DNA sequence: ACTGCTTTCGCATGAACCTCCCAACTACTTTTCCTCACACTTGTACTCCA
């Protein structure tokens, strides 16, 4: 598993719900640091990060 | 002989250190992760050369 599994399994989400996002706007949605890609560990687990 | 050098003494009672090992500040290894390029071999396409 990697950060961009995280990625894959959402795009097939969304083109089995048949949607116009792609990989176009997954690339432009983490790079401007709108969903939680980068610095994912860093802020979201407050508990599970120490062990 | 009287020499020297001892020595014992003192107003109540009240209060009146040295290595060594731990610290800061750096670097360099540690302890497991996921992510592909490379080297061949069978295969299908090529045009022969008499």
């Amino acid at each position: 598993l990697h950060m961009t599994s995280t990625i894959s399994i959402l795009y097939l989400a969304s083109t089995h719900l048949s949607l116009p996002v792609y990989t176009c706007d997954y690339i432009k949605w983490i790079c401007t640091a709108k969903m939680p890609y980068f610095q994912a560990s860093e802020i979201l687990p407050k508990s599970w990060r120490i062990q």
